[PDB]
Formats: C-alpha cells, structure tokens, sequence
C-alpha cells in the first residue's frame, strides 16, 4: 500500500467555506476514484491548513486512478470552484512500516 | 476526536534499525496507552523520516494518557534505546473535518 498526504493552505479565515464546497460538491466525485482515509484541519503549526490522507494499492494503481479522475467531466467542472481558495498545495508520499495497521 | 501526527527524522541510513528496535521493544508498551492509526516512512521530500498517527478522544484524554505513559517503568527503560537514532522530532495536531471518516 501507499498513502498520499496532501496539505492545502487556504485563504485565511476561509477554511469553513472551502470545506463546505468540498463536501457538498467534490467529495462524491473524487471518492469514486480514491480511498479517503482522513480529512483534518491543523490545530497547531500553520493554521488554515486542510490535510487529506489518500490511500492507494501502489504507485501504478494511483497513476491509473488519477487519470480516470482527471478525465471526469464532473471533476473538471468542480475544481474551478475550490481553486480561488487554494493558497498553497503540497504532497508527501508514505509507505507503511512493518507494523503499520491497515 | 484528535490526531497527533509525530514525525521523526532518523540518522541517515539507520531507519530500518530504528524500526526494528521500535517494533520489538516499544510498540507493545506505548500501545497500552495510545491508539496507533498508522506508521509510515517517507518516500518523498525529506527521506529517513518516520511518521506516526496517534488518535485520542480529545486533548484531556491525551494529556491523561501521556502522563500514564511517562510514568511507565517499561517505557522509561525503552526510550534510551531509540534516543541515539533521533535526529529531529516534530508534532502537529489535527482535528477532523465534518466528513472525516473514523
């Protein structure tokens, strides 16, 4: 397995707005293609930050599912709604330790 | 709920050693006191980095369980074994979004 951890720094004060738009409009689309294991806001360090945990079987399943997501007309119609909130985006790849629970 | 995400930068090359010592000697102790939801190594960005996801009901349950862990003689006898591997430690607090799966 493989987790992609993606962190979005949002326009100050606008995190609740971003999360409503994401929840009402994006969640149903993207979860057709990737397994969400967690969505969080930061309570320490850099505030106004939303952390997503995406789970894939491996890099090639990830690459294939991300293409099918990119090609989705619904998804392409959705991202312009969140883009104005996105100040900064980052991504880290994680591979489980031997004792990682699944 | 509340997640504490703790990231340990390990002496270069020594991550497998650290993970064996942690697994064989520390895991059983600390999991008596906190819920581990995931343990990962970084495959991108800063390598030689171990990411732990700790789950607590809230800040006060966390504070109470961390005291009981600190007071554990087994735990106090264990940490000196990993300390020489720890180059750098960091911690971020996470609170779930409305649609965060549990």
């Amino acid at each position: 397995m493989l987790v992609e951890m993606r962190t979005y720094r949002i326009t100050a004060g606008k995190v609740p707005e971003f999360l409503k738009i994401y929840q009402d409009e994006g969640l149903g689309i993207i979860t057709q293609y990737a397994r969400l294991r967690g969505c969080w806001t930061q309570d320490s360090g850099t505030l106004n930050s939303v952390v997503f945990w995406w789970a894939y079987d491996d890099y090639s399943h990830r690459a294939a599912q991300r293409e099918r997501l990119a090609a989705d007309p619904q998804w392409q119609a959705f991202t312009p709604r969140i883009v104005p909130y996105l100040e900064h985006q980052e991504s880290v790849f994680l591979v489980p330790a031997a004792f990682c629970p699944d």
